[PDB]
């Protein structure tokens, strides 16, 4: 799809709109994603070895996940080779799980360690394993071929310290695409989270705020990178300068956040269960200190980008397609909520979710806020479509997502794509550019 | 289809069912039932202004319904051209919707008022704003071609004194045709309302019912008005005479009910929120007085043709698929209720519903009881089949709904058609022909 | 499809599964299925003369089962000739069902008796009633055509006096054939029900527990039968001996479980509601004395092959999708429970359920243990292919259903084929071969 269409940005057309957001075994999306290391699962989930094994489904993949008894996080597929039952209720034990009706093992790699009717038979019954690893306390898996496996990620929140870090999923009722739009659209910032950042603790009484509740338009810069692109989202900051609010987006589906002052660094990646749903992860880390038992809490009660859940056990949002998302009218008309939803995560995926599971690319107005949207787009139709005629694919190097966002306050002289080539290198191992 | 197949009337064929039954956008039934007035919303609903936005869709189109700053119930499409948002999370305010996400806002008429990112770029957000008014305590909505925007409804109950009307709508899992059917079959209530007419505060006591209750055979004489049709359903009343139940079928969706005595007058509608589901709408109005506090309260209350709801905001019935409409086999075989279920709609719409959400119109035998119904569907698929050809549609004067239902006693003798033709005329301004 | 493939036993085709699992009027296995009697519906639910109609579908036709005033158990269709309202709401009086609508009443034959509108109109609104009878607690209907109605099956549960026989039917949310197949593998009594034998009162303390919880490698030897298939499934009982487990498969429903011990006899019919649900029956009779009250309740109970049900009224089992079967991962862990699912069909269904309700017959790697399967897989696929091309079908003489299973040691000397025709002719006349 060309970049712009009578002078405005371009819709997707249908075929894109596919290749984007169909992410089925074996289609476009599909292949190029499972190239990179998929968020499986939290190892908070299977922390116990031989422990309850934990159905997740990845990529349209319904998959198993367990801690060996060795204490390997294992990915296998969650149904049976011999008559198609679940694993899931299968034995985690003995460095496998054994399926419950005729007794077949299955190894962490997914081999069939013993199968009792026909042992010459065990080759056969070889389901889907797939390799995992324990950064960020999320389990990841690789699902590509085995010999274009990458090198684990390694984006500041997956290296530094467990108590530097805060995860949480989400389940969000919509397609992976929409629901990271949403993550490389600041512009929203300004709108339906205009009176929730004085109120949460993970965006409040910052100079930023001001800057963002003021000039809504977001003119955008966009830098390709070789970890994704990154986006300069321009505001008028000060009559002098520019609030520029510079978003890394590390292909293809982490978000790292624009601080807000000193307060923690926040971050997303989403992993599509489906077609018309997905895994909306949350991440707060803090480089130089650990998270205060008191941000920790926070981020735990649900406030900032995680979210409080409907049922413990659940990961589903305790403001949810059913609960109205706790829609106060009052609060809409006493400005205390734009959308009428409270709560940052919430806000966002409700607009989200009420596209319907897939929006409808077709009736999509863009606008200039959506040049971020839209090269991300492009990026990923280019790769998959690419990935399709054997292009290996961009950003499977792990040492450039080195990265960290940014907020600064430049003249408008100053082009902010060189100041972040001079100010911007080795930037995980310098300060955080805030406000 | 033809009007008698094999002596019996005509089941309808494949292409026929669909004519009628699919009322999506752009469909035959659809363009058809587009040019006349739709009852959205009831007044009663967004009745302040800047008020709770409620989310309505009619004939397949998802729609949102407000009051403008101004007092102005309008009706906008619900989503959002930007990113197909719901607008339902916009801000109902200065006489427009601003949708929650990037800031675009929308006014009445469905023209974007203003668009942040490219003020130029106003005239592509543009979405679906249908005109209004507020006949019936009904905001009525205009969704065909501009220039074929008709005159309001001038039914008798959009236009006596508010006191005079009563108006519910009830939420009925099936397609509006047979739900109107229903209206047009006065057959039925003879079996099905039995022992309901002498419980029930709007019909009971009236010599009417002995004659109901005796002769079900009904043999119909059918006129075409250009309101519609006169149904002419005849039932051996006395020896001599003949009990006539004159149901005006108001094209497309309106029936007046033949009165039950000097018991308040009753009518439906129905508006098909898609293929299988439809809003059903009974109006109580009368001519003379306005409705006593007894007569408001007891159809307040669910009784007539209103229904009790299962939790208030809900316009599902209290009685529905999930309770199996409370039946209540004791009273079948206790002689309180033929079907089990007790309630007039309830009654009625649990046999609609057990139809499926569209009847197998294949495996239809029809009957005489039928003709109302087979006429009514000719009437219906010609006009919009026609409409398909640009032949403009019966019944868009709405000067000539100025009519009223009746039931009279007429010796065999005399022809029914001409007696309405005599003493039908001007029928508002007269007096109510009751058993 | 052939009976051996790569020196494995074969997986279905498509064609083959779908012939199998699709079950609908005019299909297949459908047309095939027609032809022996349904059990349809307990006469428990029905025992009234003139009582509640309870809907019930079978083979993919929603019926209408009711017992005439004249106390005639009677299968019509569920819909209503004139406009396909559901009898449901009809009345169940005077040998017949008049529905709700427009007073049209059916036969149990499902003849017209009376049409109310046009009398001469009657044999056009004749329904599809299909006759009966009242074997094993259960009322049995016949679908197939007229004239290849079979003599009602004399399976010894049918036959005994009613307080020898013990009957229930479960919902479960799979095709029968998976669910069927269940009964036809020895193999998994020794995994997933293996600590329940222990726990549960028809299986307890008997020396055959021994050898299935040791020898789960069940090697089969199939006989075919005129009444099905005789089902040897070997397991290594004490090194001199084989504990031969013989399992009636009578086509095309119905197991006769091997015994264990004195304890009741055990046994399964799966009637398919359509192509992804089924009735799992379960009955348990006792041929020379009849069943003790502690046998009673405790089949009553949920114990055995019956199942405790949500809520009383539900034949859907209180362990269910939704519950997770209560998996009690302690118990996994403490050995009380290889699946993690207690009870005896619960376990059984739990796996079935999870395969979803159509296995993937595609990737089915078939073992020895599924012999028996593939057998009677073969056997259904012929007949029905077969009853395709005018070939009258197997086990339609219901005669050869005097048989009884059985459990027994045999020296490895011994055939066991051999054993059954010298040891198990006439074996309802006989004892029963236990341990
Ligand atoms: O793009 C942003 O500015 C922003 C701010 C807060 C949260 C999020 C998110 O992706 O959740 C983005
Ligand atoms: O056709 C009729 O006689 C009748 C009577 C009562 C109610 C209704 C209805 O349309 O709800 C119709
Ligand atoms: O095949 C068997 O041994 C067996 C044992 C217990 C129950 C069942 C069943 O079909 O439910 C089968
Ligand atoms: S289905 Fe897993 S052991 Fe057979
Ligand atoms: S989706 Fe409505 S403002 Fe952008
Ligand atoms: S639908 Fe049964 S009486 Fe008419
Ligand atoms: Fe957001
Ligand atoms: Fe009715
Ligand atoms: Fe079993």
């Amino acid at each position: 799809e060309n970049l712009y269409f009578q002078g405005h940005m371009a819709s997707m057309n249908k075929e894109m709109s596919e290749t984007l957001t169909r992410v089925g075994p074996n289609t476009r999306m599909g292949n190029l994603l499972r190239r990179y290391w998929v968020p499986a699962l939290m190892s908070s989930e299977i922390a116990e070895a031989d422990g309850p094994q934990v159905r997740v489904q990845l990529l349209g993949e319904k998959l198993l996940a367990f801690r060996n008894t060795d204490g390997k996080a294992c990915l296998i597929s969650e149904f049976c080779s011999h008559r198609g039952v679940s694993l899931y209720f299968g034995r985690n034990e003995e460095n496998g799980i054994r399926c419950a009706y005729h007794g077949v093992k299955f190894d962490g790699d997914g081999q069939c360690v013993d199968v009792p009717s026909s042992p010459q038979s065990c080759a056969r019954m070889h389901i889907k394993g797939y390799p995992c690893v324990e950064r960020g306390g999320i389990v990841w898996t690789y699902m590509g071929p085995e010999e274009h496996k990458p090198s684990p990620p390694e984006l500041e929140w997956c290296t530094l310290p467990p108590e530097h870090v805060f995860v949480s999923k989400r389940l969000q009722y919509s397609n992976w695409l929409q629901a990271m739009e949403g993550g490389i659209d600041t512009a929203h910032v300004s709108y339906v989270h205009r009176f929730e950042v004085d109120t949460d603790p993970m965006h409040q009484g910052v100079k930023a705020l001001d800057y963002i509740k003021a000039d809504g338009n977001v003119k955008f810069e966009i830098e390709q990178t070789p970890f994704g692109l990154s986006l300069f989202g321009r505001r008028n900051g000060e009559p002098d300068s520019y609030y520029w609010r510079i978003t890394q987006w590390l292909f293809p589906w982490f978000t790292l956040i624009a601080p807000f002052g000193n307060h923690a660094l926040g971050g997303h990646v989403w992993v599509p269960i489906d077609d018309h749903n997905c895994w909306a992860w949350s991440i707060n880390w803090q480089p130089d200190q650990p998270l205060t038992k008191e941000e920790r809490q926070s981020m735990e009660e649900g406030k900032g980008i995680h979210v409080e859940y409907e049922e413990p056990g659940s990961f589903i949002p305790k403001a949810n397609r059913n609960n109205d998302y706790g829609m106060d009218r009052v609060a809409q008309r006493e400005e205390r909520s734009y959308s009428g939803i409270f709560g940052f995560s919430a806000q966002d995926y409700s607009l989200q979710e009420s596209m319907g599971p897939i929006q409808d690319h077709a009736a999509e107005r863009l606008l200039p806020t959506d040049k971020a949207i839209v090269m991300a787009r492009r990026m990923l139709n280019e790769a998959a479509l690419g990935l399709e005629q054997g292009e290996t694919p961009p950003a499977l190097d792990a040492s450039e997502q080195h990265v960290r966002p940014a907020g600064v306050l430049l003249p408008r002289d100053q082009d902010p794509v060189a100041w972040a080539r001079e100010e911007l290198a080795d930037a995980t191992k310098k300060p955080v550019f805030s406000l």
